[PDB]
Formats: structure tokens, C-alpha cells, sequence
């Protein structure tokens, strides 16, 4: 229950058994659902598109994120002013989830009311719209629910900037320090104004604050003692901000720290919902752009649509095809075909929708795609003329071409966004099933043993017994540190991945032992 | 015993298939009344034939997204009746007669009702029942507005719904021969795969149907049960034991006569 267990490539070139203390707290946030869920996204994620090269590199920044996450948990958890708004701030992260879930449910309430607007000339010419229900109390309802849901909308936000914020300035946070010391990006090459994440990161280099969400306060001294000799101790000091003469014993970080923050897509779309909350005030039928959020709320309906953006480009470049042939029979048509286009039962005042060039282009955009026959029904009919035959082919391979293959190219490609994503998720199920996360080896070896592979996932090889302890070496003391914990810290800081066992475990190594 | 039988009553009456066959009794007394009752006794060839099951399977595999999706296009449509209720109104003047005008949109949950009820079952949408926006100030915007209707309700909205039944029947497929290979290439009870059984020819056969029979364990649970505990041999009132406390330690996992005794069977 509390006893962890890793096994390592210690110092010694063998498979080594660390054995540490794990906390009740921090199972408990490993266990919580929005967790399971994140590691869960990770993992599909790794396993479909990560190689083996990076993947415990990607695995090591989930667990740093994952940690950061059950720290900020841990800080919201509750057991003059300042405390009001202390107490204040910590309600609205934990119940963040449940305010999105109580602004959706005011957009459909705010929107039924707007299925009774009448308009009527007079009023209850310029025109006048009201509500027509007999009950008399759906416009009070409506007003209260317009300034619940613009409260509601303002509380989402303050909950977003409280809770999910901070993971995002320790990320940029993480990778703008990696990138100093071991890539010296701004040292050595910095970039060329095609970086503007970059471009505004060089703001916070010299602030005094840099380091504040991610836990490495020393990386300024890391990248200093790293520097100095090859790019001028003084020069690294001038660029960090800080000075030599003092160890003889924010208004620009805030800048960048909002700029962060107002790049974020999802803090851009709380802010687009609050404005368009706001501007139903102005005109209660703008809170019908509210219900474009059942697809960012509801994960059956993310699933859904994910099939039509899985092949969106395709979807896009084929509409783009299906313009361009019927601008070609557009061409046909304005040539040859300009008497059959008549659209006028007025003998006296013909109306041709082919005696320009635009005009006939957007009747055929306009009738011949949405016709079920295509063009040919729209058009007048060619029986006993000179061009008859022409024009029935003309209609015949208008309906193939477009109606008939166009769209089915169309529905194909969302019938294979469905079946590919069915197939990515099963590929993943499978390859997470039969092959261990951490070594790599086989259920095959393990089944030897009745349970074996079980038994080693769940023990032996367990991420999230590796995530476990890797935050436990970032809380004990370095000093406190014992042989094989300060040996595999060392490779941490240093961001050298081969302690973690690759190719073999425990079993592998002492089999002739064992059994 | 009262309490006993009012608990298999009560258990009789949750159970689902008695229910049903309740309610086929209860329609068919409602026949007596009116004839025409006996219609609701055709839904039976559902649940009769297997094929229609299979065949309703492929609907019922993805029944919650294709609700899901019908919402979608309920709110999708209800986005196009506000756009429509706010800006072409003229358009939606659905009578002949010049005196007596019948506005199908001057009504917000009218022009609802009349954009679910005609521009879904529409060939081209909204645009085919609407007012022609030829020579008008806002063509081009209607004209948008007809074309993307098109476009995200009649095509790609129903694409999704028939998409999602051909990948149930294509899921249901595959879970079929995904089931059928494992079978047939890995032992029910050990779990051994007939690559190594597959050495001795017919080996996987013969071991399958003599060595480790799952019928054949069925049997030997089954004599057990009827066999007296005193009566019980050796190794029978041991695995009786087992059986018992719920331990299934004594089925073969992994190992099995050949995998302990090859040295010296060959
Ligand atoms: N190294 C691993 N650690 C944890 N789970 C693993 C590992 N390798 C595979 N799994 C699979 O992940 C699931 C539990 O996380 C199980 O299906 C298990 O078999
Ligand atoms: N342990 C088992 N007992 C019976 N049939 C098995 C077993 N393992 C696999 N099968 C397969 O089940 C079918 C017969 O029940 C055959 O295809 C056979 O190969
Ligand atoms: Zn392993
Ligand atoms: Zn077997």
C-alpha cells in the first residue's frame, strides 16, 4: 500500500531493486479521475505516435506535469481580506469543472426561452420582438438567467486563471530552462523572429523572478557554470540578470507571465465566451453562440466530431475539387449550352442565368450541387434539339462526377476517419497489453509464470511507481539523499535516461537464481 | 415460506425477458379490444430471428452516438432557425394567396419547427422550401446560408450517422474473427499457444480435445458435485477443497503434462 518499488540500472551495470515510501495524499491524486484521465490521453498518446527514442523523455516530462498537477491539487485542497479571497479563489478551482457544467446548462435554459420570441410590426415600421408565453414569468427568468450565466461565465474564468494557469507558466517554464542550459538556445543561436515563443521569452531571462511555478530555482547558476567558460562569465550574467559581486557571501515577468496567458487557446475561448455572454445583454439571441459549447463540453460528441476533423484538410481540398469541375462545366455551359438556361416563365421577360460568366457560375454552384439530378433538373430540356445528344451527356456526367462521386468521396473519407480512429485506439489497447511501458519485453516471457506479466506491471515495472518516485527524490533533501537515490537524481539532473531498465528486469537478470 | 416466495415473486418481476412476455400477454388481450393491437405483436421478429437481431445489432452497437448525433443536428438546425428568424424573414412566406400570407418564420419556434420538419427531409435543404433570393439585397448571404445548410446537415450529418452504422457492422466483424483466431491459436485453459503443442503433428488437436477440454472440466465439476464428499478419492476431495474455498489454483496455467514431462515422454 505504501512500500514503492523500481528497479533501475544501478551503478554496478545490474538490474537494482529500490525500495521507497510512498503517501496516502499522493495516492489518492494519482487515483483521482481527472488524473486516470490525463494519464490515460498520455499514454494513447505515446504509444500512436511517440517513438521508443523519446518516449521515457516524454514519459519523465508527463510525470513532472503530473506532479505539478496533484501539488496545485494539494494547495487548492481545503482542510483579514487576504483569507476571504484565499478561500474564495480555492472554491471556484475545485468546482471549475461543475461552473462549465452550470454555464451549459444556463445556454440551454437561456435558449429555450428564446424558442418563444414573436415579431410583430406594432408594438405589444421598424419591427418589435417579445416574448408571447402566456405564464408571465419567462422574461423575469430570462433576465435572471442572462446575468446567472455572465456571472457564471466571469466565475469560469477567474477558476481557469486559479487552476489550470499555473501548469501552463510551469511548462514554458521547464522548456524555456531546458533550453538554456542544455541547448543554449539564447546562449549560442538564439532564433530568427520565426520563434515568437521564443521572441517573447527572452523578456523573462532577465527578470529576477524566472523560475516560480518549476521547481529548479538553481538553473541560472546550472547554465552560468556551464556557459561562462565558452561565452563570458560577465556576458551570462548581464543576459541572466544577476551579479557575480554578491555571492562573496515583476512588472516585466508579469508582462510576459499575462502574455503566456493570453496566448493560451483555452484561456482565448473562455474569454470569446464571457464576450459573448456579455453581448447578450446587448441582444439575448447572441447566447445561441453558447451552444457551440456542447462540442468542447460533451466527450461523445469531441469523438464525434473528431471524425470530421480527423480528415478536415481532405474534406476541404475535395470541396475545393468539386468548385473547380463545376467551374469547368460552368465553361461548357456559358459556350454552348446559354439557351437551355432560361429560368423565366415570362414569355416577355426572360430571366438567363448563363449570360454571365458569374451569374451561370453561381446558378450551377447554387442548384445543380444541391439538385438530386444535378444540373439537367434545373435546366430546360433538351428533347428535339440539334445539341441534344451533347447536352444529355453533359447532364449525365454532371450527375456522375459531381452528385454521385464527389460525394461519396465525402462520406468515404469520414466512414475512414471512423474506422482509423477505431483502429488507432485498438492498435494502442493492444501494444499497451502485450508489451511491458518501461523494458520493452513481451507478455510472452513473463506468462511463463502464471500471472507473470501481471504481477510484473503491477510491481516491478509499474510507471506509476516510477512517477512516485521520482517525486519523492524532488521532495527529500539532496543532502538526505541515500546511495542509489543520489545516483539516479544525479542522472535526472543531467537528463540521462539509461538508469531505467531497457531489454531486461529483475527475472531476466537472476532467472538461473530464482528458478 | 411467505417471504421466500414474495422475494421470487419480486425477482419473477424484474426479470426482463418475463417482463416482456407480460407485455406481449398484455397486447394481446388489448387485441380482443381492438384488433389493430395486434400489430405490436410484429416487433417480435426482432427478438425471434437471429438474423434480424445481428442485423439490429449494427444499429444498436453505436444507438447512444447516433442520439448524440441527432441532438447535434437538432442544435446545428436551431443555430440556422436564429440566423434565419433574425435576418431572412421575408423569405419564408409559404402561401399563394397575395391577401392571406402564411409566414412560416415571423414565429420563432414555428420557423424550428419548420426548419426540422422540411429542410432535413429536403433534398438540397432549407433553400429548396424557401423563397428564391434571386435579385435580392441579401443573395449572396442567403445563398451562403443555403450552402453550408446543404453541406453540414444534409451531407456530412448524415454521412456521420450512416458512417457510424457501417463501422458497427465493420467493429462487429472484426470482433468475430478477433475471437475466432484467439481461439483457435491460444489454449482456453492454460493459455499455451499451439506453436509449441504444434511440434507433434495434430498436437494442438489432440490437446485440445483430450488433454485440456474445457467440457471435459465441466464434467469433472459436475461429478463432483454429485459425488458424496465421503466417497471422494484422493486427488478428487482435494480439488473438491479448492473448489470450495473458490481457489482456482489447480487449473493448469502456463504448464501443462507435455511442458512438465517432455524430457522424458521424447
Ligand atoms: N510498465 C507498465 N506499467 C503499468 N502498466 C503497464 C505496463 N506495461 C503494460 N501495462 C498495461 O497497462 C495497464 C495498466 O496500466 C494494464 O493493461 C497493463 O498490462
Ligand atoms: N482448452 C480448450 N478446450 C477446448 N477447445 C479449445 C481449447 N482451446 C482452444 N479450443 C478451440 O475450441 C474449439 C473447440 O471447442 C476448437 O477450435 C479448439 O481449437
Ligand atoms: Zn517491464
Ligand atoms: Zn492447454
Amino acid at each position: 500500500p505504501y512500500l514503492g518499488r523500481i528497479e533501475i540500472m544501478g551503478a554496478s551495470r545490474r538490474i537494482e531493486r529500490i525500495y521507497f515510501e510512498i503517501s496516502e495524499t499522493n495516492r489518492a491524486q494519482w487515483e483521482m479521475p481527472q488524473v486516470k484521465e490525463s494519464k490515460r490521453q498520455f499514454i494513447f498518446d505515446v504509444v500512436n505516435e511517440g517513438g521508443e527514442a523519446e518516449k521515457m523523455e516524454l514519459f519523465v516530462s508527463f510525470c513532472e506535469d503530473t506532479i505539478f498537477e496533484m501539488q496545485i491539487a494539494a494547495q487548492i485542497s481545503e482542510p483579514e481580506l487576504e483569507v476571504q479571497r484565499v478561500k474564495f479563489l480555492n472554491y471556484l478551482s475545485r468546482n471549475f469543472y461543475t461552473l462549465r457544467f452550470l454555464a451549459l446548462f444556463l445556454a440551454f435554459a437561456i435558449n429555450f426561452i428564446l424558442l418563444f420570441y414573436k415579431v410583430s410590426d406594432s408594438p405589444p415600421n421598424m419591427v418589435y420582438y417579445f416574448l408571447e408565453e402566456s405564464t408571465g414569468y419567462m422574461e423575469p427568468a430570462l433576465w435572471c438567467l442572462s446575468l446567472l450565466h455572465t456571472l457564471v461565465a466571469f466565475l469560469c474564468i477567474i477558476g481557469y486563471n486559479c487552476l489550470k494557469v499555473p501548469l501552463v507558466i510551469f511548462k514554458r517554464e521547464k522548456e524555456l530552462a531546458r533550453k538554456l542550459e542544455f541547448d543554449g538556445l539564447y546562449i549560442t543561436e538564439q532564433p530568427g523572429d520565426d520563434d515568437v515563443k521564443g521572441q517573447w521569452d527572452r523578456l523573462v531571462l532577465n527578470t529576477p523572478s524566472f523560475p516560480s511555478n518549476y521547481w529548479d530555482k538553481f538553473v541560472k547558476r546550472k547554465v552560468l557554470d556551464k556557459h561562462g567558460d565558452i561565452f563570458g562569465r560577465e556576458r551570462i550574467a548581464e543576459l541572466l540578470g544577476m551579479d557575480l559581486a554578491s555571492l562573496e557571501i515583476d512588472v516585466k515577468y508579469q508582462i510576459w507571465k499575462f502574455g503566456v496567458i493570453f496566448t493560451d487557446n483555452s484561456f482565448l475561448y473562455l474569454g470569446w465566451y464571457m464576450v459573448m455572454s456579455l453581448l447578450g445583454h446587448y441582444n439575448n439571441f447572441f447566447f445561441a453562440a453558447h451552444l457551440l459549447d456542447i462540442a468542447m463540453g460533451v466527450k461523445t460528441l469531441r469523438t464525434i466530431l473528431s471524425s470530421v476533423t480527423h480528415n478536415g484538410k481532405q474534406l476541404v481540398m475535395t470541396v475545393g475539387l468539386l468548385a473547380v469541375v463545376v467551374y469547368l462545366y460552368t465553361v461548357v455551359a456559358f459556350n454552348f449550352f446559354r439557351k437551355f438556361y432560361n429560368k423565366s416563365e415570362d414569355e416577355d421577360e426572360p430571366d438567363m442565368k448563363c449570360d454571365d460568366m458569374m451569374t451561370c457560375y453561381l446558378f450551377h454552384m447554387y442548384v445543380g450541387v444541391r439538385a438530386g439530378g444535378g444540373i439537367g433538373d434545373e435546366i430546360e430540356d433538351p428533347a428535339g434539339d440539334e445539341y441534344e445528344l451533347y447536352r444529355v451527356v453533359f447532364d449525365i456526367t454532371f450527375f456522375f462526377f459531381v452528385i454521385v462521386i464527389l460525394l461519396a468521396i465525402i462520406q468515404g473519407l469520414i466512414i475512414d476517419a471512423f474506422g482509423e480512429l477505431r483502429d488507432q485506439q485498438e492498435q494502442v489497447k493492444e501494444d499497451m497489453e502485450t508489451k511491458c511501458f518501461i523494458c520493452g519485453i513481451g507478455s510472452d516471457y513473463f506468462d511463463t509464470t502464471p500471472h507473470g506479466f501481471e504481477t510484473h506491471t503491477l510491481e516491478e515495472h509499474n510507471l506509476a511507481n516510477y512517477m512516485f518516485f521520482l517525486m519523492y527524490l524532488i521532495n527529500k533533501d539532496e543532502t538526505e539523499h541515500t546511495g542509489q537515490e543520489s545516483y539516479v537524481w544525479k542522472m535526472y539532473q543531467e537528463r540521462c535516461w539509461d538508469f531505467f531498465p531497457a531489454g531486461d528486469c529483475f527475472r531476466k537478470q537472476y532467472e538461473d537464481q530464482l528458478s
